[PDB]
């Protein structure tokens, strides 16, 4: 299960839940895709802290939103990684991306 609450203008939480599959992950590709294109969403806080697991399309989900985003030099912010998540995305450099802490004091980071 996942979430995509709009907290603040344009910033999105895609809080995770459980288990993220292929359909899911294709659901949030596409509409979080067209909200940056539209401008809607500049800033993604991607919130790992209550994921089981997730297809591995998912990898490809979140690198492909900030390849959008730093089109329009948009915001991701990797929130409370698993072990598995915060390795695959260690792996890709990203560890600059990632951070540990509540959700409100990643939000509050990007007012």
């Amino acid at each position: 299960a996942f979430q995509l609450e709009m907290v603040t203008r344009e910033t999105v939480v895609i809080r995770l839940f459980g288990e993220l599959d292929h359909h899911a992950v294709e659901q949030i590709r596409a509409k979080i895709s067209t909200a940056i294109f539209q401008g809607a969403v500049t800033t993604i806080i991607w919130n790992f802290e209550r994921l089981s697991f997730m297809d591995s399309s998912g990898v490809g989900l979140v690198l492909g939103r900030m390849r959008e985003l730093e089109a329009v030099a948009g915001r991701t912010i990797l929130l409370n990684p698993s072990p598995t998540m915060r390795k695959v995305f260690q792996f890709s450099g990203l560890g600059p991306w990632m951070m540990d802490a509540t959700e409100e004091e990643a939000i509050d980071r990007v007012r």
